[PDB]
C-alpha cells in the first residue's frame, strides 16, 4: 500500500491562494514547511476553516487570519477604535460585525471539548467567541452559541471529513492525526 506524501496532498488539495497564505505564515514564524508538513497541512486547513466560516455570510465578519501580523494587528487595532471593541491579548481569526465580537476558530484532531477549554484559558477574554472543529463532525462553542446555522456548518464540517478521508486515502491520516501539538 502505497505512502504519499503530505506536501503532493497538500498543494493538490487545497487553494493556491490558501497554500501561499500558508506558505508566508509558515515564513513569517520562520517554520520549514518541507519539515513540519503535518503543520503545513493543519494550516492550510485552518486558513480554509475561517474563510467558509466568513463567506457563509458575505458581509458580517472581517477576516484577521491569513493577514501577515502587522497587518493583522493594525486592522485588530482600527477594529477596536470603530466599534468600541476591547483589544485581544492574541490575535483573534475573525470579528463579527452582527453580534459585535472577535471570533476564534479552533481546528482540532483532538477531543474538543478539552481543545475547547485549552483555547478558553489561553485567550484570556470575556469577550472573545470560541468556535472549535474537529476532523469527525464534533464542534464545540462558547455559551452553546453556534453563529451560523446547520447547513453552514454542515458545509465545513463536509469539508473537513473530506480532508481525513482524502488524507486516509493517501496513508497520511494516521500521522497527521497523532501529529498535534
Ligand atoms: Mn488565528
Ligand atoms: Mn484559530
Amino acid at each position: 500500500g502505497p505512502l504519499g506524501s503530505m506536501e503532493d496532498f497538500v498543494r493538490q488539495c487545497f487553494n493556491p491562494m490558501i497554500v501561499e497564505l500558508a506558505e508566508k505564515t509558515m515564513k513569517e514564524y520562520g517554520e520549514d514547511l518541507k519539515i513540519e508538513t503535518n503543520k503545513f497541512a493543519a494550516i492550510c486547513t485552518h486558513l480554509e476553516v475561517c474563510f467558509m466560516y466568513s463567506d457563509a455570510s458575505k458581509h458580517r465578519f472581517e477576516i484577521i487570519e491569513g493577514r501577515d501580523r502587522t497587518m493583522a494587528w493594525t486592522v485588530v487595532n482600527s477594529i477596536c477604535n470603530t466599534t468600541g471593541a476591547e483589544k485581544p491579548k492574541f490575535l483573534p481569526d475573525l470579528y463579527d460585525y452582527k453580534e459585535n465580537r472577535f471570533i476564534e476558530i479552533g481546528v482540532t484532531r483532538r477531543e474538543v471539548h478539552i481543545y475547547y477549554l485549552e483555547k478558553a484559558n489561553k485567550i484570556k477574554s470575556e469577550k472573545t467567541h470560541i468556535h472549535i472543529f474537529s476532523f469527525t463532525g464534533e464542534e464545540m462553542a462558547t455559551k452553546a452559541d453556534y453563529t451560523l446555522d446547520e447547513e453552514s456548518r454542515a458545509r465545513i464540517k463536509t469539508r473537513l471529513f473530506t480532508i481525513r478521508q482524502e488524507m486516509a486515502s493517501r496513508g497520511l491520516w494516521d500521522s497527521f492525526r497523532q501529529s498535534e501539538r
